[PDB]
C-alpha cells in the first residue's frame, strides 16, 4: 500500500511485460551462476573467493526476482479487460532488504581482486559496508513514503545520497592508489569496472524518484525496466569482468589452469 505500484490497474501488455522482465532476469543470473561455478575452478585460491561471491550474488538476486515475480502474479488478477490488485503482496521492499546482502558481496570481491589484505581488507571493507547499509536503510525508509509524502522520500534520498557519494570516494580512492599492484594489465581493466559500477549504480536512485516524475502505470514498467538494466549491469556483467581480473591475474601469477585456460 506504500509503494505506487498498488495504485494503478495494469493493461495485459503492462503486466505482462512487467512478468517477464522479473522471469528473464531469473534466467539471466541462474545462468550466470553457473558459468561463475565452472570458471572458479580456474582461479588462484587467492582470488577463487571472488568469483564465489559472485555465484552467491546471482542465487541472492535470483531468489529475489522469482520471489517477486510470483508476488507479481499472486497479487492481480485479470478482470473486466485489466489486471486488478487482488491482495497486498508486492512491494519492491524486498529488493532493498536483498541489498544489505548483495552489496557488500559486490564490494568485497573488487577488494579482492584489488589485491588488499590483511588489516587494510578489513578496515576497508568494514567503513564500505556501513556507508552502503546506511544508504540502503535510508533509501529503504524513504520509498516507505513514495505514495504518502514525497518531500519525505526526497530527504531520506538525499540522506541516502549523501551516504553514497562517499562510498563511492572511498571506492575510487582504493583503486586509483592500488591500481599499479594489478597483475596481467589488469589496472587498466580496473578503471573501466569503476565506470561500470558509477553507471549502474546510479541507475538505482533513477528508479528511486520514478514516484516523483511519471506517477502512472507506465513509471511503474519503467522503474521495473530500470531495476532490470541496473541489475544485470551491476551484477551479471560486473561479475564477469572481477571474473576476467581474477583469472588474468591468477595467469600472471603463475596458476596453471588460469594460464591454460586463457
Ligand atoms: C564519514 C566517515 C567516513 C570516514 C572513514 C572512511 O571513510 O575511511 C575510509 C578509508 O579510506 C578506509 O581505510
Ligand atoms: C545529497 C546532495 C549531495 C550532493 C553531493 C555532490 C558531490 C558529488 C561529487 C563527487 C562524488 C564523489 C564520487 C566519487 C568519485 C571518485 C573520487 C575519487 O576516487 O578520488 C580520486 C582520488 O582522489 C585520487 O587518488
Ligand atoms: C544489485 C544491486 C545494487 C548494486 C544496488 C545498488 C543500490 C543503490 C546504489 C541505491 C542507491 C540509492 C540512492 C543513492 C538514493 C536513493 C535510495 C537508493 C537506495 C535507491
Ligand atoms: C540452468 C540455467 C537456466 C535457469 C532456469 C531458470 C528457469 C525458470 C525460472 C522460473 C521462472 C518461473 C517464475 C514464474 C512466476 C510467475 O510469473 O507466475
Ligand atoms: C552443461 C552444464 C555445465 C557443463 C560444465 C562441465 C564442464 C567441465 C569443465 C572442466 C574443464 O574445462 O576441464
Ligand atoms: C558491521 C559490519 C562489518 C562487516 C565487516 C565485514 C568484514 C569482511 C572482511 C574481509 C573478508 C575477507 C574474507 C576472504 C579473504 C580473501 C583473501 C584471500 O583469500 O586471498
Ligand atoms: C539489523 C541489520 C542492520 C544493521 C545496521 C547497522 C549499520 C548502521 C548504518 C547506518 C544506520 C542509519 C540509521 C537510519 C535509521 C533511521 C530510520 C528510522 O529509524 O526510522
Ligand atoms: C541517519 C541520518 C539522519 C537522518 C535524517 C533524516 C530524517 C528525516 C525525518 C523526517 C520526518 O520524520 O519528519
Ligand atoms: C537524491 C534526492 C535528492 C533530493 C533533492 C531535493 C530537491 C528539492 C526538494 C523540492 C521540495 C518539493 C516538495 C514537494
Ligand atoms: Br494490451
Ligand atoms: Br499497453
Ligand atoms: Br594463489
Ligand atoms: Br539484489
Ligand atoms: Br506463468
Ligand atoms: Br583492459
Ligand atoms: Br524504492
Amino acid at each position: 500500500m506504500k509503494n505506487i505500484e498498488s495504485l494503478f490497474d495494469y493493461s495485459a501488455g503492462q503486466f505482462e511485460f512487467i512478468d517477464h522482465l522479473l522471469t528473464m532476469g531469473v534466467g539471466v543470473h541462474f545462468a550466470a551462476l553457473i558459468f561463475f561455478l565452472v570458471v572458479s575452478q580456474f582461479v588462484a585460491p587467492k582470488y577463487r573467493i571472488a568469483t564465489a561471491l559472485s555465484c552467491i550474488v546471482m542465487v541472492s538476486a535470483g531468489l529475489i526476482l522469482n520471489s517477486q515475480a510470483v508476488m507479481w502474479t499472486d497479487a492481480y488478477a485479470y478482470v473486466d479487460g485489466s489486471y486488478q490488485l487482488q491482495d497486498l503482496t508486492f512491494s519492491n521492499g524486498y529488493r532493498y532488504v536483498n541489498w544489505m546482502a548483495t552489496i557488500p558481496c559486490l564490494l568485497l570481491q573488487l577488494l579482492i581482486v584489488l589485491n588488499l589484505k590483511g588489516k587494510e581488507l578489513f578496515s576497508t571493507a568494514t567503513w564500505l559496508i556501513l556507508a552502503a547499509w546506511g544508504m540502503i536503510i535510508t533509501g529503504y525508509v524513504g520509498q516507505l513514503y513514495e505514495v504518502d509524502d514525497i518531500a519525505q522520500l526526497m530527504i531520506w534520498g538525499a540522506v541516502s545520497t549523501a551516504f553514497f557519494v562517499v562510498m563511492n570516494w572511498i571506492v575510487g580512492t582504493k583503486i586509483f592508489k592500488n591500481r599499479a599492484t594489478m597483475l596481467g594489465g589488469t589496472d587498466s581493466t580496473i578503471t573501466k569496472v569503476f565506470w561500470l559500477m558509477m553507471f549502474a549504480w546510479t541507475l538505482y536512485p533513477i528508479a528511486y524518484l520514478v514516484p516523483a516524475f511519471m506517477n502512472n502505470a507506465d513509471g511503474v514498467v519503467l522503474r521495473q525496466l530500470l531495476f532490470t538494466i541496473a541489475d544485470i549491469s551491476s551484477k551479471v556483467i560486473y561479475g564477469l569482468m572481477i571474473t576476467y581480473i581474477a583469472i588474468q591475474q591468477s595467469a600472471a601469477a603463475g596458476y596453471v589452469p588460469a594460464q591454460q585456460a586463457l
